DNA sequence: TAGCGCCCCCTGCTGGC
DNA sequence: GCCAGCAGGGGGCGCTA
């Protein structure tokens, strides 16, 4: 925001208040961690990203679609899946003017469709070249017999 | 501070084409 | 095989009480 007082001492970010500041310096500077998950080795900045974490472990998904069975464990999960309802395509590659209905599929396309030069995945087993690493592990499934 | 969201990232698969 | 759809785990910020 233009006059956001608390100014990063190590960049070039400002923030409303000092408690944004202190958060985002945690995230990006000095990487504390305070809240620590008792399974495992995660740890976060915030605590609703280890509770988030957490029904990772148990399998809770708190989030009910109203429209079929699915649910998630995060807000955000259940309103990418709405758009499977919806039909949604929120996002436009500015290349070509495509649309799609997430942003890495969107990133995806602009390095597959829009970009010089990349580097390509080859079958070793009957010298096939495939674009992206998913179709070669399909690849492999399919024509190799791997189990 | 905790707590609500908003949204993007990366991964890696599916099935229509 | 190409492609966009589509879900899981996760980082980072906007904003408030
Ligand atoms: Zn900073
Ligand atoms: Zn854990
Ligand atoms: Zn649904
Ligand atoms: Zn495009
Ligand atoms: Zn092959």
């Amino acid at each position: 925001p233009l006059g956001s007082p608390h100014k990063c001492p190590d960049c070039d970010m400002a923030f409303v208040t000092s408690g944004e500041l202190v958060r985002h310096r945690r995230y990006k500077h000095t990487h504390e961690k305070p809240f620590k998950c008792s399974m495992c080795d995660y740890a976060s900045v915030e605590v609703s990203k280890l509770k988030r974490h957490i029904r990772s472990h148990t399998g809770e998904r708190p989030f009910q679609c109203s429209l079929c069975s699915y649910a998630s464990r995060d807000t955000y999960k259940l309103k990418r899946h709405m758009r499977t309802h919806s039909g949604e395509k929120p996002y436009e590659c500015y290349i070509c003017h495509a649309r799609f209905t997430q942003s890495g599929t969107m990133k995806m396309h602009i390095l597959q469709k829009h970009t010089e030069n990349v580097a390509k995945f080859h079958c070793p087993h009957c010298d096939t070249v495939i674009a992206r690493k998913s179709d070669l592990g399909v690849h492999l499934r399919k024509q190799h017999s791997y189990i």
